[PDB]
């Protein structure tokens, strides 16, 4: 297990040393999207969060295919004001209803340390 705690303020400069291995050992969700909402990475704890492969999803876009119960004001309108800004650090919670039983949670979404990539964060509440 990493230990690392959801909402750590210096969290981006943790997870730069993790391969897809060790984002695997995360107490939560972890999905790192490019600046289009393509997903790059995608952590076991997400998996069992949503029911999701992670090695399946990974190369997909998370708003138009993945999660569009995410395509609105409230979650992809953040994202993409993040990116077009070139900084986001927004915490919130959400209930995910696609394919799925609705499942409320917290999702923290903060730009990476390293170029045009972007942190989705999520645990149960
Ligand atoms: C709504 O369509 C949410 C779907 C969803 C959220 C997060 C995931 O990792 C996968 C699907």
């Amino acid at each position: 297990m990493e230990h690392v705690a959801f909402g750590s303020e210096d969290i981006e400069n943790t997870l730069a040393k993790m391969d897809d291995g060790q984002l695997d050992g995360l107490a939560f969700g972890a999905i790192q999207l490019d600046g289009d909402g393509n997903i790059l990475q995608y952590n076991a704890a997400q998996g069992d969060i949503t029911g999701r492969d992670p090695k399946q999803v990974i190369g997909k876009n998370f708003f138009k295919d993945v999660a569009p119960c995410t395509d609105s004001p409230e979650f992809y309108g953040k994202f993409k004001e993040g990116v077009a800004s070139g900084n986001l650090n927004t915490m919130f919670e959400y209930t995910f209803d696609y394919q799925m039983t609705p499942t409320k949670v917290k999702v923290h979404m903060k730009k990476a340390l390293s170029g045009d990539s972007y942190w989705v964060f999520v645990k149960r509440v």
